[PDB]
């Protein structure tokens, strides 16, 4: 018996969420459905144009860790906040979900990362992220005991933007594999993949990553192709297990020559897609660390994702474990 | 043509919102449905026991001003935040709604007020408020030109808790009545009324307040009676106009011997009662300053209240003006 099912590592972010029209994205040159990196000046600018907002703890890997705990798994998280009110919110929210979170802030400046997330009428989300204190995440923040005692260590593609986070990730990979654990990543965003395409391929091909998460857009970007079938064939060749999501078209889990397709749950209405991919990973990884079939992992992932997209905010406010029990996924 | 329809004055607060069971309230000695003042030590203690939360700009009068702007009226707000991240959120949200808000922070400590609001399964909300920078609001924060140029100046009973806010209110009353405007207050909370019963009665009887807002519990507390008919008779004798809310039983507007009963709107589900009274005031006062009948003012209030209780958070995220037009209140 270990200490953790899943350790996640990512950019520790508080979300600032508002509804907007499609014209707002165009007028502000915000790339729809993407993670748009912004500096401090642009952050003030966009905020000044944003309507009344709601704040909620975010960060892709943070959301995933929270989702694992919610389901009943044992989660830990590495991510750097500042010693400020946003950092205190982030710290409270993830710990309150029962995620082990011990990353120490290094002062108040730069301040805690925030992402201004604009949700259009179709429920799509477009994020505008000032990384702030995230740029300080480094090897010093790896709790080696936690990596050793975690069945899976999962991290964001997004970690390739700050300068030193990749160094922590390579340390994690070493420790995890020396202790017989597995490493997992998400490709995070199609433009993120475009920035670090060769780096991500090498992580998979070198065996530093055992399990990869992608959506259709990320898979297409990875191989710079318009052929989804090609992308699936190539991603299966590059990593031991790939979990590929296709929004309303469900998901497909790849392992060698095996493909396992899973239906998407039918939705009342899509309120806010923020966190869908993150909570797919929560469901998948919770299932995987419980020894479940790859199809059942995919099912648990789709259930979590379906729930999160029917609420405002990236972390389900309801019990995922109760939802899983009702679904016979238990 | 004057600059503002409604000026409101209150405690400038950011809400920290979480769902709990009724046992949580009992275990923590939290008075259900009430505003519970807390010190910094208790605030840290309650937060440590609170689940994952979402944050949203609050403050009773702040919500009311936001509501008036949403409906399409011209609003201003007086309230003191700190120069910190929470005060920046508060400043942004209220201004983003189109409310004039120019109260200057005086420093970073005490920090911006926050209220931990626990929503039980029945949708009732129980608030736990550390006043922080609110204690600094005083005469120096009265923008005399704004008072002079506002049709109605409305304020919270809650302002009697901090030490100097009442002095600002007395100055407001003087400037308002010198310029032929009207003053309004809400009784805020039944325990607030119990703390300041004689002071509140004197505000009404002296004519410093022209229009009073109360719910049933507040009206009963004011006269220390179990007889609601007595409370209505007495409140009508003590102020020019009283607007008394009765939750699912609608509202009654009183003027001398005139009484106007208004029905509650039909609702899907009570998600979170936070802000109901605030937004009743928004609807009523928007109507009042547009020269609408007292019955139509009550209708506009019940519409606004009904909308806010079907969402999480105290400020409607949808267009109240659109809703009013759809309801045939225009
Ligand atoms: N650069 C980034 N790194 C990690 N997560 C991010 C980034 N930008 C936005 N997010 C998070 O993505 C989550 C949705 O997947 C949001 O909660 C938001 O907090
Ligand atoms: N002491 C207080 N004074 C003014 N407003 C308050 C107080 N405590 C809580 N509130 C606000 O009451 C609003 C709901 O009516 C909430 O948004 C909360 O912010
Ligand atoms: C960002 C997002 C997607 C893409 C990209 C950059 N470059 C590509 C080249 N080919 C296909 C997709 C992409
Ligand atoms: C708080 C809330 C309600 C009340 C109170 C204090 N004192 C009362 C005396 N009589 C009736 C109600 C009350
Ligand atoms: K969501
Ligand atoms: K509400």
């Amino acid at each position: 018996m270990t200490r953790f099912d899943v350790l996640t590592v990512g950019n520790a972010i508080v979300d600032i969420i508002s509804r907007c029209n499609d014209q707002f994205l165009i007028d502000n040159q915000i790339t729809k459905a993407a993670m748009n990196l912004i500096d401090a000046e642009r952050a003030e600018l966009l905020y000044s144009r944003m309507g009344p907002a709601l704040e909620a703890s975010g960060g892709s890997a943070g959301n995933t860790a929270a989702g694992v705990a919610n389901l009943g798994g044992k989660a830990a998280y590495f991510g750097n906040v500042a010693a400020d009110q946003l950092g205190d919110i982030f710290t409270h929210d993830i710990r309150a979900q029962g995620v082990h979170y011990q990353t120490k802030p290094k002062g108040a400046f730069p301040p805690t990362a925030r992402s201004m997330i604009f949700v259009t009428e179709d429920g799509e989300r477009s994020m505008n992220t000032y990384l702030g204190a995230c740029v300080e995440l480094g090897p010093e923040d790896v709790e080696a005991d936690v990596v050793a005692d975690a069945k899976v260590t999962y991290f964001e593609g997004y970690l390739w933007d700050p300068p030193r986070a990749k160094e922590a990730i390579l340390d994690c990979a070493r420790i995890a594999h020396q202790h017989g654990r597995e490493m997992s990543m998400t490709l995070s965003d199609s433009f993120c993949v475009d920035r670090y395409r060769g780096e991500f391929l090498d992580l998979m091909r070198s065996g530093k990553v055992d399990i990869v998460f992608a959506n259709r857009q990320e898979a297409l970007s990875l191989y710079q192709t318009d052929d989804f079938e090609e992308a699936l064939n190539r991603i299966a060749a590059d990593c031991k297990i790939a979990a590929v999501t296709m929004s309303e078209n469900g998901a497909v889990i790849l392992k060698g020559r095996e493909r396992y397709y899973v239906n998407a749950i039918r939705i009342r209405e899509v309120v806010d897609t923020t966190g869908a991919g993150d909570l797919f990973a929560s469901g998948f990884l919770y299932g995987y660390t419980q020894g479940r079939s790859l199809e059942d992992c995919g099912k648990l992932g789709c259930l979590a994702a379906g729930i999160v997209i029917q609420q405002i905010g990236p972390r389900p406010m309801t019990s995922l474990s109760e939802a899983a029990k009702q679904a016979g996924l238990i």
